């Protein structure tokens, strides 16, 4: 069974394809990135990409004995190889484990891999940027980054409220990184707590895991006491509980299986500039593709100690590209296809977080007409995707007999399918999301701020009425296996 | 004091002068009785002229000496929350607050049914529904005398422990026979297609004049437990005191105890009628938009066995259907849009009204507030969870905080000063609303494929964030007007 990145890892190299190593040497410094952007980096990055092996690089120039592993999640394909499932029921497969969670559990160190080496930062010749090379994806960013930090936060006025989130993390100095923050987010409110009292608050860092844990972790979770309850998704889908070990410097627990865990604090009352030691004016690159701004204004974590096995693997992802994909379109999956299930039962087929938006920005709604009150339901369910999803931006609704992730037969469908002055739909003055460089005063005037957004339904279903006179040409059911049997 | 039925609830509004009366005057219950409370307290989508006012008791029914027949109980949004002890304002929160908790009924002896004080079975041949009760027409072109408030209990023939609770109106056919619609999907239309397939009857008890507790309770989206009737348990949580349960007399279901009129019958498989068999006004009855509905053509019947009753009996129904069908329906409109928005958008969402020109269905007013700036874009989010939530919503209109969204004047005032027809009006053409909108038709417009399909439109009359500071209104000084005119306070 998988129950770590290791052994995920192993079920890989059963399939090949889907796990490369090479000791050619890489630069963490923009050269590893430049590298997987042709190799596998996919999704929203400029071309040439495409989607291939998950990728490690066993000579780190400037790191003796580290080795980087990237693009882990960067495919649809490999994330259902890795919880055993079909890719176009993964988010319905996923979303099944967040109703039935398996709560994580403490075990003492004596089980928890990650604490195999200690490195404390007291020690005066220890420096974050010799221990860890966090690469870079372009030579603008503001600095190296860790992208894949599970973080653990624990309310400091009750323990017993807790919160499990991705985070990514700029190394400023030998002892400190600078971390965003949403508004809004528990972790951000157990914060604010501490600095008004003006005390700091301890966190993990946790990385490489489970591919089952970063991809449960988006998901929304109940809460229960002692909760951790992101980590129940993983403990669903494995059937064995996430294990948990006390850290070794902080008040807060750790992935005892994790490869590389820091732990650290957030200061009270101290800010920082993220491109302080660059001045580049950019952070990194975003999931619409474009390089987003420098935030001036970041908490900073003091690193009080760093854990991590016997020749540990960082874990980090190139793009994002389709690794974020995957991390946020399996969620917004899954909480359309939930609403709209609820509302609208069995009309529902598929929907696909398209990596053309991330994940986020564009929805392709699969439905069936199976009755004559079936037509007028298409739009309805678009409605219900915009407001499960207020992140989104254009719907796109296809019938059953076309392909939603095959994008050749997503734009056949807006060719025969679609009439521009019936079927197109627009609603201006909607709030959608920040990091859509279009969603500017200066691209429209009927957008009244930054994030706010014209948002379209493009309804390429046929008309009931119509069916019949759509029917795509029916060829013969065969096997083609004898004919070329190594095409299969 | 407390309040566990009908008559019970009587007693409080006497206590509150204007929201009950009582006549004496003989009315004619074919058509002369809803005519009445047309000009006293129908309300909502009634032709003019109407309005709310008391609910009333008719004592002297024409043909009918001993029954008395009561209409308008819940036309009033103020009289729904004086009944339910809370501001009407708050009254959608208050009882999704007890939706959230609610108390479970217990079942009781007939030792404790003032329900079965008297007992009619229809095996006697002397046996006559239309001697028995007098059930009021609303309009001449009526299909017939209907029960409107018939609250329905039934139980899947399979697994008893799966039970159904539901409003539905009920239209006199023959002396022991009614016809019932009943809506595809729900819980006791899957019973009756079980028990239908195999030949056999469905049980159902028809529960009339009840604590409006459970009426207006019964209309919300309830869960399911073993046994459970589950519906009853906002009533039980809104009182404190669980709703009492009577075993049946004549048929295999359970009864509120502490009704007013009991109908026990079955569901017979296999038979059809149409509901204007004996009237042919090809029409049913007033529906909530307004406009008389067309007759069903193919309707199950209910074959009662028994009537059951108190001594003196309430007969109670609606007349309208008015503003008695917007607290019914407007009610659950409200709250689960509410519970929509303030999960999606916290503090966002002020209030929310389903108005009653929309029947509490098809129009939808929103009350927002912009905090910060990044509330502009909002507003339309807000609309969008709403028309996601209830589906047969065809009209949104967005206020803000400042703006009296029961009041349609304000209403229209805000569409008037905080409003451009090019800037902030949003057609959604093709989406289905709701079969009874007459305008939901092809023959009203080219982008409407089929009956019930509408153009859905969002009226964003908020101030634009970056102008509220030009919109305030005039700021009057805050002063209590009791000691300069105490009479009107």
């Amino acid at each position: 069974p998988i129950n770590d990145l290791r052994s995920a890892i192993a079920l890989l190299q059963r399939h090949p394809g889907h796990y490369i190593e090479t000791d050619h040497p890489v630069d963490p410094n923009a050269e590893l990135a430049g590298v997987y952007r042709h190799i596998g980096a996919g999704g929203t990055v400029k071309r040439p990409t495409r989607t291939g092996p998950a990728m490690m690089f066993n000579s780190v120039k400037g790191y003796p004995g580290s080795r980087i592993l990237v693009g882990m999640h960067a495919s649809r394909e490999r994330a259902a190889l890795l919880l055993g499932c079909v890719p176009s029921k993964l988010a319905q497969h996923v979303g099944q484990a967040v109703k039935n969670p398996v709560a994580p559990v403490v075990v003492p160190a004596s089980q928890a891999p990650c604490q195999e080496q200690v490195f404390y930062a007291d020690d005066p010749d220890f420096d974050l940027r010799k221990l860890l090379p966090a690469p870079t994806n372009t030579p603008i960013d503001a600095g190296p980054f860790f992208c894949l930090g599970l973080v653990l936060a624990s309310d400091p006025e009750d323990t017993s409220l807790t919160d499990v989130t991705i985070h990514r993390l700029c190394v400023q100095e030998r002892d400190e990184l600078s971390m965003f923050l949403a508004a809004g987010r528990h972790i951000e409110v157990f914060r604010k707590k501490a600095e008004a009292a003006g005390k700091p608050l301890p966190v993990t860092i946790n990385m490489g895991l489970d591919p089952a844990i970063y991809i449960g972790a988006c998901f929304e979770a109940p809460t229960t006491p002692f909760g951790y309850n992101e980590l129940g998704v993983a403990g669903a889908l494995r059937q064995q509980p996430v294990e948990l070990v006390q850290g070794v410097a902080v008040k807060e627990k750790a992935i005892a299986r994790a490869e590389i865990i820091i732990e650290g604090e957030l200061l009270p009352g101290v800010r920082v500039r993220e491109d302080q030691h660059t001045n580049t004016g950019h952070a990194m690159p975003e999931f619409p593709g474009y390089c987003g701004e420098a935030n001036p204004s970041l908490p900073v974590i003091k690193v009080k100690a760093v854990t991590m096995r016997n020749h540990a693997i960082l874990q980090t992802l190139v793009g994002p590209g389709e690794e974020h994909t995957t991390l946020a379109g399996l969620p917004t999956e899954a909480s359309i296809r939930n609403a709209v299930e609820e509302a609208i039962p069995g009309f529902l087929q598929n929907v696909y977080a398209h990596t053309a938006g991330g994940g986020k920005f564009l929805g392709i709604l699969q439905v069936k007409k199976r009755q004559p009150s079936d037509e007028g339901r298409q739009g309805q369910a678009a409605l219900i995707a915009l407001a499960t999803y207020s992140e989104l931006k254009n719907i796109i609704l296809v019938d059953e007999d076309v392909d939603i992730f095959d994008s050749d037969d997503i734009l056949w469908a807006m060719t025969t399918r679609m009439q521009g002055d019936v079927s197109i739909t627009t609603l201006p003055g909607i709030r959608g999301h920040q990091l859509d460089p279009s969603q500017s005063p200066d691209y429209s005037t009927s957008i009244r701020g930054n994030g706010i957004s014209c948002k379209t339904i493009f309804d390429c279903t046929v008309p009931w009425a119509l069916k019949a006179r759509f029917e795509r040409a029916p060829f013969m059911e065969v096997d083609p296996t004898p004919w070329a049997p190594e095409l299969f």
